[PDB]
This record gives C-alpha cells, sequence and structure tokens, in this order.
C-alpha cells in the first residue's frame, strides 16, 4: 500500500504545517501537525477541558463505531518549546492520504497547554519519530508509520515541505518526480529515539564550505534551524545589524536586510537554504526588527534540522531494518 497527503502551512511564515487525517468510522477529519521529532498521535477531543479548546476540530470517540477505549492507558508529553498535553487513549481506524491503519492508538487530550489552545489551526500531532519515545503508559504504543510499515510497498515516508506553499507527505514510495538530481543517504542513530544524523558541514552565502561534523535531528515539528553557537554566529555576522537579543530570545536582524543563503552538507552533497527561508518577519506587529530562522542550539542540548532546513529538500525517512535518511535538492 501507499498514502499521499498534502501538507499546508498554518500561516504566512510557515510556522508549522497541517495535514488532514481521517480518524474513526464515519471519518472525522482533523488537521494534524506531522512531527518527526515525537512519537505520539494525540488530538483535541470531546474530552478536552472546554476552556482549553478555542476553534480546533475535535475527535469524539463516542461517535466512532470503531473506537475502543484502551483501558488503563494514559499519556503525557512535554515538547522542547515548553508546551504539553495529556489524556487517555483509544484505538481506532486512522487514514492518511488513502493509507489506512486499524487499531492505531489515538491519544485523546484531556488537558493541553496554552500554546496549543491559542493555535486554532492545529487539531493535534501525529508523531513520526521512533516508537521508543511514545509516552503511553503502562503499555507503550506504536506510531502510525510503525503500524503501517509492513503493509507499505517500501518501508519509507517522505517529507516535501513547501516554502510559503503546500507540500506533500508520502508513505510507502519515493516520488522520483518530486526532486532534482539524486538522493544522498546518510546514517541514522536511533539511540535517542530521533531521526538523528551527522551533517558534514556548512557554508554561509557564497562562502567556502566548512567541513565539520554536526550531529542533529530531522524534525518536521520544529519551525527553525538550531545549530551550534559558532555556526550561528558565523551566519549572522554576514548580516549588517544582526544581533542576538536576550530580550527577544534569539538573533534578530533589520527587516530591510537581504539574507544570505545557508548550505548544509549531507555526505558529499549540499542542500542550499535560500536566504528568504530564514526570514521569520517582525518580532512584533509593525516592528522593523525581524526574527531569524537560524538560531543557536546551545540551550537545547541537541541540534535541530527543523522546517527551515527540511523545506529546502526532499527528505526520505527510510524505516528499513537499519534506518537511514535521504536528502535531495528540489
Amino acid at each position: 500500500s501507499t498514502g499521499s497527503a498534502t501538507t499546508t502551512p498554518i500561516d504566512s511564515l510557515d510556522d508549522a504545517y497541517i495535514t488532514p487525517v481521517q480518524i474513526g468510522t464515519p471519518a472525522q477529519t482533523l488537521n494534524l501537525d506531522f512531527d518527526t521529532g515525537s512519537s505520539d498521535l494525540w488530538v483535541f477531543s470531546s474530552e478536552t477541558t472546554a476552556s482549553e479548546v478555542d476553534g480546533q476540530t475535535i475527535y469524539t470517540p463516542s461517535k466512532s463505531t470503531t473506537a475502543k477505549l484502551l483501558s488503563g492507558a494514559t499519556w503525557s508529553i512535554s515538547y522542547g518549546d515548553g508546551s504539553s498535553s495529556s489524556g487517555d487513549v483509544y484505538t481506532d481506524t486512522v487514514s492518511v492520504g488513502g493509507l489506512t491503519v486499524t487499531g492505531q492508538a489515538v491519544e485523546s487530550a484531556k488537558k493541553v497547554s496554552s500554546s496549543f489552545t491559542e493555535d486554532s489551526t492545529i487539531d493535534g500531532l501525529l508523531g513520526l519519530a521512533f516508537s521508543t519515545l511514545n509516552t503511553v503508559s503502562p503499555t507503550q504504543q506504536k506510531t502510525f508509520f510503525d503500524n503501517a510499515k509492513a503493509s507499505l510497498d517500501s518501508p519509507v515516508f517522505t517529507a516535501d515541505l513547501g516554502y510559503h506553499a503546500p507540500g506533500t507527505y508520502n508513505f510507502g514510495f519515493i516520488d522520483t518526480t518530486a526532486y532534482t538530481g539524486s538522493i544522498t543517504y546518510t546514517a541514522v542513530s536511533t539511540k535517542q529515539g530521533f531521526w538523528e544524523w551527522t551533517s558534514t558541514g556548512y557554508a554561509v552565502g557564497s562562502g567556502t564550505f566548512k567541513s565539520t561534523s554536526i550531529d542533529g535531528i530531522a524534525d518536521t515539528g520544529t519551525t527553525l534551524l538550531y545549530l551550534p553557537a559558532t555556526v550561528v554566529s558565523a551566519y549572522w555576522a554576514q548580516v549588517s545589524g544582526a544581533k542576538s537579543s536576550s530580550s527577544v530570545g534569539g538573533y534578530v536582524f533589520p527587516c530591510s536586510a537581504t539574507l544570505p543563503s545557508f548550505t548544509f552538507g549531507v555526505g558529499s552533497a549540499r542542500i542550499v537554504i535560500p536566504g528568504d527561508y530564514i526570514d521569520f518577519g517582525p518580532i512584533s506587529t509593525g516592528s522593523s526588527s525581524c526574527f531569524g530562522g537560524i538560531q543557536s542550539s546551545a540551550g537545547i542540548g541537541i541540534n535541530i534540522f527543523g522546517d527551515v532546513a527540511l523545506k529546502a529538500a526532499f527528505v526520505v525517512f527510510n524505516g528499513a531494518t537499519t534506518p537511514t535518511l535521504g536528502f535531495a535538492s528540489k
């Protein structure tokens, strides 16, 4: 089998992407944030505290003839941005772009933190990291991809995120029309449960390429590119007036600037992030200070190849017995 679904930016900055997902019988369609940095499929629901729902579409398990309470199971997750959610668990039928999994754990939120409530466009998350990170207790549950894998034509999914435009998540096949050149594959460590890999270096604008190993994660659920402070300083030093602002929480730059590109290495191949992809707009409405799309990872503990980087590439998440990542230009 295969599946193919369009993913759409939630706003004009590409802060995140939503993909429609059918849950239950008859189908209830929710718009989920596909997150290769986590491993829980959780949704706003009829069980979510009413004051914490503000415009989201909810899953109502009592209206699904295929929903079954997973007795005793609870979940609770905290994300790198400080947000969180928790609740109980149903199993139900879940379909993405024509690919159906029966018995998928659907984690129903009883509580969500304020940033989820405040984002009316995201009805939940669909985790695509390794199932060892799934938070369901006392019986850990499998991701949608893990459940689908054996049925897929090939044990892969691909992320093709757009810049200020829709893109595509495919399951079970590699669309050879969706990228240019060849796909360069690189080794993955699953030891932390992430799609963790090592970039071979970077360049700033038209500058020379610096060969240096940068370990990080391919994370569709993170907006920006988080890299070591040395690398980030070298980038922003090329932008007149750019500075790191403790009050804002990262590098800012004059909105009048034209940003240089940023290149990252995948083996001997190179992915170029255009400068425009690194502009996240005014820090507050009407400000002439703009927020940068490349930020330091120094306070995180891990480097994160988030949407800023991934949307410059066609990205293969290869879930073969030994997983690997593939990157192609597009």
